[PDB]
């Protein structure tokens, strides 16, 4: 039996309190597309991110239903709407079983408060210890302090920083120069620590700070460059596109010596189980980015591993078609 | 002096009589850019291809003309129409003395007609023998028993070889059983053997001759693959866009293995140079596929150096601004 159908789920997840993102974040909504075909079917995930997605919810759900109507009918050209892209991408991938499964989902933990209560914790992490942690909410001094007191506390951490572009060159040399040179290297990357991307470019062949590229990935004009300073790249793939073209720039880090981080757009469980399937796949030495399920008060439909967190099944989703 | 200005030049250079491309091209029609700041200047060619390019002459005048209004007030954002983007871009690189200067102007010779004679010409070539013939236009037997009598009388021949989609499976099947399979390995490779490329990928697997994408590469959802059988991509920066995107695309096939060609799209001598140019740096081991200089009745603006075609200056072309 070839015969397709289909059906798209709209839904709404509360999120914890105080979730920040400048801006605060009370529910994530999003779709999912359940695509079937015979005996098989697949899923994806449709959660454009306010503030970050050009696309809204809304437009989002007219082009996913607007394509499946197509699907059903036959083979058709992939959305270019990058989180519908993304999202029945990774279902057809899945029909056709080839997104492949996982034995580990990873991700890097997303650490904050006092700086004291974070070492106890790393310390007490097993493997390769590896955390990431905002910088540029605090002065700078302060942003330095802490990453030295870190690595000078934890000889084995690596840490990922994220600035979101809010540093002058002076703000950046004021962090800097609180991290001693010696553990600078323990930087596994800062991400784009400058509100301008050639600002960052100076700031990482100046302090020898590893810097990452993120919102600068989905700019017009970016192009993948091996250039000082710069060690990696962060692939958000639901603000990206489709698993092919998430594959293509996995691929073009990897020329270039980069290294890439598959990272969460805060999707829901569905969505980052896959994300770490698609980490696991493409970058299998690289911790992914994933660490934001605990941000969210339930699971749907397909769970992470691990979690406590509760399941909300299929059954108590709204239907589209 | 940081002062901008610019020009843009439209023009037509006559082609030869009879030059095919399942249809007749009587004049080549197209534009240039020429960007300046200061002592500096860049020039570009943006001349999309009748039945190739999407976009017409006319709407790619459009479009280079309203960005050029905006470059001269200060940096933006490339255009994304793919002719006026390639352009545009080599003109910028230019600009910045990023596009390198070139010992060599290589051309593969794209060949036809009688088979003898055209043995006589190949053997007497010096360097690495590398000739272009199309096939898809005769039938599949005499195709194959064309091929096989070249590659016979030239032990170090190596053949690229394009039927522009022509074939069923039955034609491939044909065409292949004539070339001793001994000889098979030095079709360097056949470009888009098939009607579909399911077929052109089962051509490849099933009688072991290497195959190419061209066309496929400009298609909605096309990806860089490594798949048995497919040994090159075709990359036609008229058709394809910036420099940086054509870059990438390089920079894409080889992490996958895969000989990049840079290939003509019947540019006056201007854009073809600066293939040249794109060649030498980004596949400075493969010969480019830009013998179509000698389709046309003049060159103009830049010289192909050891070309005899008379040449056309800036002052006889067109201006639009
Ligand atoms: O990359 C990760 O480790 C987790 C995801 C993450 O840090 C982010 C997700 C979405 C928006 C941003 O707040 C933030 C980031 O800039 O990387
Ligand atoms: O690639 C080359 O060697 C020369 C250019 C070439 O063969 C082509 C240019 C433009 C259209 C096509 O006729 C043809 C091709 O399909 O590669
Ligand atoms: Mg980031
Ligand atoms: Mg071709």
């Amino acid at each position: 039996s070839h015969m397709r159908s289909a059906q798209v789920y709209r839904w709404q997840i509360p999120m914890d309190a105080g979730v920040v993102l400048d801006r605060r974040l009370k529910t994530r909504d999003g779709l999912y597309v359940c695509l079937r075909e015979g005996e098989r079917e697949g899923w994806g995930e449709i959660s454009p991110l306010p503030g970050f997605s050009q696309e809204t919810w809304e437009e989002a759900q007219s082009v996913l239903l607007a394509w499946v109507n197509n699907w059903l009918a036959g083979d058709c050209e992939l959305p270019q709407m990058p989180s519908v892209a993304f999202g029945v991408s990774c279902a057809l991938a899945e029909l056709t079983d080839t997104l492949p499964q996982a034995a580990n989902y990873r991700a890097a933990p997303l650490c904050n408060g006092d700086p004291d209560d974070l070492i106890l914790k790393l310390a007490d992490m097993p493997g390769e210890k590896v955390a990431k942690v905002r910088v540029g909410l605090y002065e700078a001094v302060r942003d330095g302090m802490v990453v030295n007191l870190l690595l000078e506390a934890i000889p084995d951490l690596h840490l990922r920083l994220d600035a979101n572009r809010a540093w002058t060159p002076l703000k950046g040399q004021q962090f800097a120069k609180y991290v001693n040179p010696d553990y600078r290297d323990r930087i596994a990357f800062l991400e784009e620590p400058c509100k301008t991307r050639d600002d960052s470019r100076a700031f990482a062949r100046e302090t020898g700070i590893a810097i990452a590229w993120d919102e600068s990935l989905r700019e017009p004009d970016f192009a993948f460059v091996a250039e000082e300073g710069v060690r990696a790249v962060v692939i958000k793939p639901t603000l990206t596109g489709s698993l092919e073209k998430v594959r293509e720039q996995v691929q073009a880090a990897h020329a270039l010596g980069l290294t890439a981080v598959i990272s969460s757009s805060i999707e829901s469980s569905l969505g980052l189980t896959q994300l770490a399937r698609i980490a696991a796949w493409l970058t299998p030495d690289t911790i992914p980015g994933l660490d934001t399920l605990d941000l969210m008060q339930a699971q749907q439909v397909r769970r992470w591993p691990g979690s406590t967190l509760p399941v909300v099944e299929v059954d108590a989703l709204e239907r589209l078609l």
